[PDB]
């Protein structure tokens, strides 16, 4: 009750650090990050957020509850977090170099999938048609996906979704076949975005055709969101309605996401010969509240602030350069060493590496690499038939370039990936003719192999060691 | 590369800190601090987070993608992760002391409703029929909330929603009126939650509607997820199959959500006489992903985990007591004074005032209040004339609480928001027998009363000032 000493326990216990308070959790903290400082970053999604970001994470701002927008709240007190949150938006139309007059943006969405989410809510409708690049061809979940059995993504859950595909040969999208399908099912919506593709996309096609299907052309720039903004990549921008994006990957932001949409004429109707105007602030500002989320996540939005100022140095403009540097020499090293790569090579920040050039698959290849601490995700190829089996790797160069390391260092990461894929090789020949991921995993906790690996892990492990990892 | 220098800045950049990198921010969030500080925060959805939280909240587990869930992952190199998410539903189940054969619990929801959305995508499907407590009758927005005109809750558009309804003559729930209506309308699902009722819910009779029905009973327990974990409130876990949750409010934890569910045996099929077993598990898992959301925000369910750590303390389970006895201070303290309590009182951390027993409206006397540092929220009372002009003020004790306010305090502050009414009804009187809430605004903006205004305010922060604000 009073036992003053108690509720001085209680206010004590509500001041006393992370150390000291649920060691297991700091710990679990610091073993994580110590993890991804030995570990070689190949996964194309990951980033290293600046230690700016992680400290306005980690703010009082996660305490209030700013429901609504900047000068629409049904809060009070959010005086400071309308100037944040302002802020934010206005940051982010500087670092897209956007007309405000033409532009603007929610800064609210929790994460990417629900920016994207919120989008098809304003802009699709129930049931709405929906186009996105088929998932095996590197779409994302978002995008849509469903196979015979089952409506996968809440998406194709809630909208209509139908993909579009990469030619399995070229390596790139097929926008032909897209038009003349877009022509038959009618989208409302056609995505411009991909999860896993080494190319820029055609805009200004994906916009003739969306513009011929009366549908919009929203784009998700979520992957190459930090190209765009230092231009090392075509803007999305310059052609489409709407541009969601991640605030994470390669705008090494925390994990937010933040949705563009046009303002303005729409077009003028010589009927009336008026100006028809964009009406897409209110219905995607509507759909993501009070449609879809509740209270703003203000310390995320702080973060995302930070992250956009950082966006806007020429630190980070080279970063950006160096990122598809990195990208081409890490294509270069594989493909002189007899590997496919998908598409022939990158314009951007990741490349798919076609293991069947190798004789093996990116399943196997994943799991290795993994525990020689070369941390990659698998990834289907044009025409893969098992996705069970995919036989590719998506390489991605952000989350090491964050490390500092440059074109010479990629290389040599090119080698390692390379001695991998040979132990890789090694497993599934003693395998077996055709065993299965089960046997390939068991023999790879093999005792021959845990030698094999634990050399070329400690290799790894010291490479790595020897370039730093932001934010503290 | 090319400029070294440039290269090492960069580096630089990333871990140089806040302070230093981006002031503008920093400015904001210490600004906000001091807000937070200086006021008397009675908006019955806010809480201060420890520092321990926050500190969990900045950490670098934002680098991390783990989609999936642990030992179902989609990313290698998630061993820390998994040993925290698992660790975050282990102590989840701990703090409601939930038998863990027969309740599961996921921990990925980015915030609340998210968490509810995931649910109802989960279990009712699209289209799906689910009842909640009407908005103006103490209902939350993700409980569904549509008008003649639109559906304006994403929980409305996307699943066909209709309102139970709270008996305007008592200030309770009217679960007759459930029960009659849920007959004629066939809910796939019942919420069993509130977001402004001073009551516990008889989760017992939703049962038997349910049941009745054949409907699942879905509690949302944001509001009192600390008073359940303490047991300060009859628990929901006894009657419910599903329990969705906000991990800050009373459980003080930073922004996220979670869904509780039951495991186990649904009912023995006497036909058979063998087991229908619930699969809510794989339903709900399924549906937060790869159904709705992408990569788990880990950071956050490290807050999360670190909140739980702290709900099984005992000077938690005191905290609890004092923020209900504090609510039943206050609540008495006003109402001694002649004014309306919805219901007469209060079972948990909250009141809704009827500022109609002192003739005036929450639309205005928030504003006033707002302005002497006294945060609360408007709020309609069941059978307000219209939404337009609610005549409540939603009042609640957990922030203050976890400031170290006792009864004595609580007492202090129900004078302090007498004042507030007084100079409410004062600018009134001079708004006249009309006028809107916008001349109201400006009157009160004006010369005469900024003086009142600033005369109660700095006595309002002088006493705030005077107690601990969590979170370092
Ligand atoms: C009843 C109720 N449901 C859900 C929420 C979740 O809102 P948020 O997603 O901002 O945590 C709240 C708060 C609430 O009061
Ligand atoms: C193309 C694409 N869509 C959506 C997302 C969503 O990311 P998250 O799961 O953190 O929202 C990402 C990342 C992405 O790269």
């Amino acid at each position: 009750q009073g036992d003053a000493d108690l509720w001085s326990s209680h206010d004590a216990m509500l001041a006393q650090p992370l150390k000291d308070s649920d060691v297991e959790v700091y710990n679990i903290i610091k073993k994580e990050s110590n993890r991804q400082r030995v570990g070689l970053e190949l996964i194309a999604s990951e980033n290293f957020a600046s230690r700016a970001v992680l400290e306005a994470l980690g703010s009082c701002l996660n305490n209030k509850y700013s429901e609504g927008y900047p000068g629409q709240r049904y809060y009070g007190g959010t005086e400071f977090i309308d100037e944040l949150e302002t802020l934010c938006q206005k940051r982010a139309l500087q670092a897209y170099k956007l007309d405000p007059q033409c532009w603007g943006v929610n800064v609210q969405p929790y994460s990417g999938s629900p920016a994207n989410f919120a989008v098809y809510t304003a802009l699709v409708e129930p049931h709405g048609r929906i186009m996105g690049l088929d998932l095996p061809d590197g779409g994302h979940l978002t995008h849509g996906f469903m196979t015979d059995k089952k409506k996968i993504s809440a998406t194709s859950i809630f909208f209509e979704s139908m993909p579009y595909k990469v030619n399995p040969d070229t390596g790139y999208i097929n926008y032909d076949q897209l038009e003349e399908n877009a022509r038959l099912f009618h989208p409302k919506l056609i995505i411009a975005g991909t999860s896993c593709y080494s190319r820029n996309l055609e805009y200004a096609r994906l916009r003739k055709i969306a513009d011929e299907n009366g549908a919009y052309l929203m784009a998700d720039m979520a992957h190459i969101s930090g190209l765009v903004a230092a231009g090392v990549v075509p803007s999305p921008f310059e052609h489409c309605h709407v541009v969601t994006t991640t605030t994470h990957k390669t705008l090494r932001g925390c994990r937010a996401g933040m949705i563009f949409y046009r303002k303005g004429v729409k077009s003028v109707d010589p009927a009336t010969g008026k100006e028809i105007l964009y009406n897409l602030e209110s219905l995607i500002n509507s759909a993501v509240f009070p449609g879809l989320q509740g209270g703003p996540h203000n310390h995320a939005i702080a973060g995302v602030a930070v992250a956009l100022k950082q966006a806007m140095t020429l630190e980070f403009k080279v970063y950006q350069h160096q990122v598809v540097a990195n990208c081409r020499a890490l294509s270069e090293a594989l493909t002189e060493l007899g590997y496919k790569i998908v598409t022939g090579g990158s314009d951007n920040h990741l490349i798919l590496v076609d293991l069947r050039s190798k004789g093996t698959d990116g399943g196997r290849a994943e799991k290795v690499l993994e525990a020689c601490s070369i941390a990659c995700n698998k990834n289907t190829c044009p025409g893969d038939r098992s996705a069970l089996r995919p036989s590719g790797l998506r390489l991605g160069t952000p989350a090491l370039t964050s490390r500092g390391l440059l074109e010479k260092d990629f290389q040599k990461v090119a080698h390692f990936i390379h001695r991998g894929i040979e132990l890789t090789l090694q497993i599934q020949s003693d395998t077996g003719v055709a065993a299965t991921l089960k046997e390939f995993k068991e023999r790879l906790a093999g005792d021959k192999y845990q030698a094999a690996v634990q050399a070329l892990r400690e290799e790894v492990e010291s490479f790595a060691s020897l370039f730093p990892l932001p934010g503290l």
